[PDB]
């Protein structure tokens, strides 16, 4: 097939795999018990996004949905990743403020609806419908960051500057990084077609790798993920 986005998608499988393979050395030499679990859920992440990269490098995890009068190319493997990584993510997140439990179910809720109704305006053959999923998504996803940076930060508070100043960093990668996907998404094939797949496919690379490995390059190093 050879699609022009393939390097980018090349490029992604080898950041995660390197990734993983790091984290999982890094993590089964720690003996802590608390930073086992950091570790475990940590090294899970880029290595759930190394298989769906791989997948699609392969040629899997991809679709035509018409609209637009057109055959669109959607890629929905990523949200077979998202689906899983992202939750994770915030459960790093949520253990490292001693969040609570309905806490974490709400946010691990909202974010199923985010990607849930994400893929299902991905998937969507009314053009118009498809920013109505796109929409509801966001609000998702808007709830999330609110709960991270309103809940979140202030149970931080109660933690050691140690691991406040940690959560910070994560937290303001985590908003950043977050809040450019649903822009790539309106703009990119999913919506307007107006960014190209392959520069598409960049931008997604960009993020993911960023906020997984890069992500979990800060947490891991951190003395914040001790008991
Ligand atoms: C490793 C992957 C990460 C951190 C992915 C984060 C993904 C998002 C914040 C995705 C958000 C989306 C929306 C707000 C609406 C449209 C569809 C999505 C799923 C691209």
């Amino acid at each position: 097939t050879g699609r022009p986005e393939w390097i980018w998608l090349a490029l992604g499988t080898a950041l995660m795999g390197l990734g993983t393979l790091y984290f999982l050395v890094k993590g089964m030499g720690v003996s802590d018990p608390d930073a086992k679990k950091f570790y475990a859920i940590t090294t899970l992440v880029p290595a759930i996004a190394f298989t769906m990269y791989l997948s699609m490098l392969l040629g899997y995890g991809l679709t035509m949905v018409p609209f637009g009068g057109e055959q669109n190319p959607i890629y929905w493997a990523r949200y077979a990743d998202w689906l899983f990584t992202t939750p994770l993510l915030l459960l790093d997140l949520a253990l490292l403020v001693d969040a609570d439990q309905g806490t974490i179910l709400a946010l691990v809720g909202a974010d199923g609806i985010m990607i849930g109704t994400g893929l299902v305006g991905a998937l969507t053959k009314v053009y118009s419908y498809r920013f109505v999923w796109w929409a509801i998504s966001t609000a998702a996803m808007l709830y999330i960051l609110y709960v991270l940076f309103f809940g979140f930060t202030s149970k931080a508070e109660s933690m050691r500057p140690e691991v406040a100043s940690t959560f910070k960093v994560l937290r303001n990668v985590t908003v950043v990084l977050w809040s450019a996907y649903p822009v790539v998404w309106l703009i990119g094939s999913e919506g307007a077609g107006i960014v190209p797949l392959n520069i598409e496919t960049l931008l997604f690379m960009v993020l993911d790798v960023s906020a997984k490995v890069g992500f979990g390059l800060i947490l891991l190093r951190s003395r914040a993920i001790f008991g």
